[PDB]
């Protein structure tokens, strides 16, 4: 069977389709037109975009397919190195870091981070409490302040103090620009053309800024000797049970850079989309706010009370269904194989999983896929295998899933406890794409319910 393919541009093939500031959303539109699979070609490379649970469940078979570094991730690898996110499965440092860090990211480990997560969450609530009447909130911006601060504090005992600033930390200016430069190199023609001398000079300056600041944080912790229980202490002391080896300082830096990218980009988006959907669906907002008031009976929320917020968890999973903030991941065929009993693949052939389209698969979810209904995630066992993949697949799934969800559930619980929300502008959804998705310009007013902290 001949594989569907979108419109070509002569010798440039399909590559000019990505020359747009919303490539994922364009690929989603192409998927609606062409269906469950389509071919995508650029000069000297090819991949296949998958959109149905039927094909993606086979793609998620770890005996047949393994994580591939997409072109974007290969560019991100120039500053994320061989950290967990940008390393190949067969690289020694992946399995080492994975075995070392798994216990630090578990559900039990969240009991340890909870205190510091509340520290930052209280700073968000107090900011909003202290706004004057008729002032508004810039939601993505404020969620990013929170999520960046939380990973900095919980991870490496470093306070970015984003709620004390308008202009971001020097690390973040370099990190955001490096990610932008990684994204812009996908849409580019010729690399060594000296017209991009300033692009390369900035990118190398941004690498050095991230490396120097993070390497200083490693050396300062080593020289201190103090044992503040966090990601950095676990990495300096911990040993891989398999090889018996620790991570060296170069890899540790890459893991820290990786966690800062993660805790900045994806996690704030989840909270942003979640609040968007809540203000656009007042009955769902009502249910979640009712739970928050009933469950969060103390001024300082405990770990147990965050686990008790079941409906707030359902709200977040439905936000992850409609707009998964890390919307695509790449795979490659380990051997020759046949996908879906009709698409023969050779060893090394690549696949892209388009997660927003998987999450709109009508044969799994029904015909109302665009509606925001948290009741879909009432029973987690009711969701078929590989139907809901906002945190990726298998051994290369998101190590920060429990961190992200605990943080988002705590913060969204507290937000719903302490405020009523107004969509005062009648905000029209406008999704800006970088590494991740964000509702750009999403604003609300938060009127206080006047419950003390
Ligand atoms: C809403 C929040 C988040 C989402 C939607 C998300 C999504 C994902 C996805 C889809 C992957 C798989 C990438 C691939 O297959 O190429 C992944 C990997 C990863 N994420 Fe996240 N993530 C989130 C938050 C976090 C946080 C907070 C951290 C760390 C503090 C984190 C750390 C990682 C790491 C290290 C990997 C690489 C795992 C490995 O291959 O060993 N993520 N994430």
């Amino acid at each position: 069977k001949e594989m569907p393919q979108p419109k070509t541009f002569g010798e440039l093939k399909n590559l000019p389709l990505l020359n747009t500031d919303k490539p994922v959303q364009a690929l989603m539109k192409i998927a609606d037109e062409l269906g469950e699979i389509f071919k995508f070609e650029a000069p000297g490379r090819v991949t296949r975009y998958l959109s149905s649970q039927r094909l993606i469940k086979e793609a998620c078979d770890e005996s047949r397919f393994d994580k591939n570094l997409s072109q974007a991730l290969k560019f991100v690898r120039d500053f994320a190195g061989d950290g967990l996110f940008t390393s190949w499965t067969h690289e020694k440092n992946w399995k080492k870091a994975h075995n070392i860090l798994l216990p630090s990211f578990s559900q039990q480990a969240m009991k340890g981070y909870h205190a510091m997560m509340v520290d930052i969450a209280v700073q968000l609530v107090q900011k909003w409490e202290r706004l004057n009447a008729d002032e508004h909130i810039e939601v993505p911006e404020d969620m990013t302040r929170l999520t960046l601060d939380t990973i900095g504090l919980c991870g490496f005992n470093y306070r970015f103090n984003s709620f004390y600033r308008d202009q971001p930390h020097p690390f973040i200016t370099s990190m955001v620009r490096a990610l932008d430069e990684a994204m812009n190199k996908l849409q580019r023609a010729n690399p060594d053309d000296p017209a991009y001398d300033e692009n390369k000079r900035q990118f190398q300056e941004d690498i050095k800024v991230m490396n120097d600041l993070v390497d200083k944080i490693i050396a300062d912790r080593k020289a201190s000797g103090e044992q503040s229980d966090d990601l950095l202490t676990h990495m300096l002391n911990g040993k891989d049970p398999e090889t018996g080896e620790p991570l060296d300082d170069e890899n540790i830096r890459y893991q820290i850079i990786t966690f800062l990218i993660a805790g900045h980009e994806t996690t704030s988006g989840l909270l942003s989309f979640a609040l968007y959907f809540l203000v656009k669906n007042p009955h769902v907002l009502q249910k979640a706010a009712e739970e928050a008031a009933r469950v969060l009976v103390d001024p300082v929320p405990s770990y147990k009370q965050v686990k008790q917020l079941k409906y707030v968890g359902m709200v977040l999973n439905e936000a992850l269904r409609l707009w998964p903030t890390a919307p695509a991941f790449s795979l490659y065929a380990k051997e020759d194989t046949v996908l879906g009993g009709e698409y023969p693949l050779e060893k090394g052939d690549e696949l892209m999983v388009l997660i927003p389209q998987l999450h709109r698969d009508k044969t799994i979810w029904g015909d109302d896929v665009e509606e925001f209904r948290p009741e879909r995630f009432e029973n987690p066992s009711a969701i078929p295998q590989h139907a809901f993949k906002p945190f990726g697949n298998g051994q290369r799934a998101c190590i920060g899933q429990q961190f992200a969800l605990h943080e988002a559930t705590l913060v969204l619980g507290m937000m719903l406890k302490h405020f009523d929300f107004e969509d005062h502008t009648n905000y029209e959804l406008d999704i800006k794409e970088t590494l991740t998705l964000k509702p750009e310009g999403f604003v609300v007013k938060a009127k206080s319910k006047k419950i003390p902290l």
